[PDB]
Formats: C-alpha cells, sequence, structure tokens
C-alpha cells in the first residue's frame, strides 16, 4: 500500500474538516463517522474536526461532534488540543463544553503552554475562571519560566486577584 | 503557544510508542492515559501506539490498549490503520484482535489499498478468511485498477477461491 514518503486525505476526510471549520453542520452530520470523526488533517498541522470546530466557534458543531466520539485529547503536530483552541481565541462556550466533556486544562503544548496561558494572554476574565474551577494551576511555567499570571496583561488586577 | 511551523512529541509520548513498539508492557501501562493512548509519532509517519504494537506483533500490548480506549481508526500520515499493519506483516491473532474491537475492514490508505489487498498480496489464507467472514469486499479496486484478487499470487487457486 501506501507505506513510504507519501501522505495525505481522501476527498471525504477533507470535506468533514472544511465543514467543521465552516459550521456547514449538514455536511459534518452527513460525513461524520466512527472512522472519520477524529480524521486529522495532513496536509496542515494535524488538527482533528473538533480543533476546527472550537477554534472557530462552532458551537452546534462542537456539541454534535463531542456527542459521536471527537477525541478532546487528540493534539496537533505542535502540542494543541481543542481547548488550547478555544481559549485563545476566546470561546467561552465551546470551552464549557470541552471542559463538560473532560478536557484536561492542565494539559501543555510544545512549548508547555497550557489552556490557562492562552486564555490569561487573551485576558478572558470568564474562560480563565471557568478553567481554575475545574483545576487549572495558575502556577505552571512554560518553557520562558512564564506562568499564565505572568502573561496577564499589563497592571491588569481584576484578571491578577482572580488567578492568585 | 506553539502555533506555527514548530512540531515534535513530549519525552513521555516518545516513550509510550517505544514502549508499544518494543512489547514493553510495563511501560506502556505506566504511560498509557486518556491523555496519550492515541498520541501520534510526529518525527515519524504519525503513527500510534496501536500502529507499533499491531506492526511488532505485541499481542498482549495491543489487548491493553484497545481495553484503555486506543482508537482502531486512527490513521497514519499515508491513510493506513493499525489493520492494515496487522495484515501487511501477517499477524493473525493481533487482525483478530482488532476486528473485535470494531475494526473496519473495508477502510482504505492513501492508495485506495485495503487490509484484504494487504492479506491477499501477502499470501496469508486465515488473514484473508477472517478479514471475509467479517464482510471484506474482493472487488474494490486500489489506485491501480487492481482488486485484492488481482494480487493474490499467481495461479494460486486456494486463496482465488476462498476471495471468489
Amino acid at each position: 500500500g501506501a507505506m513510504g514518503i507519501s501522505l495525505g486525505n481522501s476527498e471525504a476526510d477533507r470535506q468533514l474538516l472544511e465543514a467543521a471549520k465552516a459550521g456547514d453542520v449538514e455536511t459534518v452530520k452527513k460525513l461524520c463517522t466512527v472512522q472519520s470523526v477524529n480524521c486529522r488533517d495532513i496536509e496542515g498541522r494535524q488538527s482533528t474536526p473538533l480543533h476546527f470546530a472550537a477554534g472557530y466557534n462552532r458551537v452546534s458543531v462542537v456539541e454534535y461532534l463531542l456527542q459521536h466520539g471527537a477525541d478532546v485529547h487528540a493534539k496537533d503536530k505542535g502540542g494543541l488540543v481543542p481547548l488550547h483552541n478555544a481559549c485563545s481565541y476566546g470561546h467561552y462556550e465551546v470551552a464549557e463544553l470541552l471542559v463538560k466533556h473532560g478536557a484536561v486544562v492542565n494539559v501543555a503544548d510544545l512549548w508547555k503552554f497550557t489552556p490557562l496561558h492562552e486564555a490569561a494572554a487573551k485576558g478572558k476574565y470568564e474562560i480563565c475562571k471557568l478553567l481554575l474551577q475545574h483545576g487549572a494551576d495558575p502556577t505552571k511555567k512554560n518553557r520562558d519560566g512564564n506562568t499564565p499570571l505572568d502573561l496577564v496583561k499589563d497592571g491588569d488586577t481584576d484578571i491578577q486577584d482572580l488567578l492568585r
């Protein structure tokens, strides 16, 4: 078979990833099966449909995917899980959905950045509070020696106090 | 976070992948978690621990992995699922375990080779038989226009009649 230097996706998997990114729920429902639900974007960075849905704030797609076997623990090539994407782009309802379905809050990417580092940097108070309530550690250092507290907007006392 | 051109595995994931390949059950039991069971070999071809266990005939490791959330539908960069590996290397006990746990036998890689294509080409009677008992299609053509029957050893009537 294809063993060797060759790489790529089928059109079906490509269509599902695109649909998940676009929020095209009808195509997602059509193409999502036990086989395809966690397909990887081989020509990109190996994001899954859940990565895309989480990253583009497609709440009903995220919901549908979680209900049909989507893996909240899938990591892209840089160590990012869908919760990283939700927190980095500031999508609260997405982040709440993933967490309630068992996403690990203290997961670290390739550079040791956790979802709390991302939500702190982006300055999303409610997401930070959600993460902390579900066990996120505001003292974890990334590769630069920065904790999420260190990444908080300069002088922002409300979010500093929340993370303290 | 790490978003961008960066890529790589954690040391712990690297160790779980190597443990699965070596048949090191005790290290597998130590490192296999919900976060790690389906990690992808980023420096390699994005195989999972289950690909590795299946390809190296690590029967007890396949079993443990399957019982702890390993994904039979996970595809590597070239479209290969762990079942492809079992059939390419003629591992019957492993192929049997995979199909008991929901593996799809008509799955196709990047070049549209199915597990039946592999077992037929490799000439594994019992594996062929097992795949057919679970619905494998001997009429499916790969990218070359070859069905699994087309790949069977020249004039090998026992395997031809099986596939018919």
